[PDB]
């Protein structure tokens, strides 16, 4: 609920990232650090309980999809 460095995010769109063949490479408490084994990207989602729109999600998604 800041206006800085808000990766956080909680949406359905987090487990595509997981069904896509990302893996947590790098474990923290709220973000999660995924790799693709394939593309040099690297998605940082922390997912906290909370109802957050898909706006940070949408451009996980150019990283996660692309």
């Amino acid at each position: 609920d800041r206006t800085g460095s808000e990766l956080m995010n909680s949406s359905k769109l987090i487990r595509m990232l997981e069904e896509d063949g990302w893996r947590l490479v790098r474990v923290t408490g709220s973000a999660h650090h995924f790799k693709h084994p394939k593309k040099p990207g690297l998605v940082t989602v922390p997912h906290p309980k909370k109802d957050l729109p898909i706006g940070t999600v949408k451009s996980i998604q150019k990283s996660a999809g692309l």
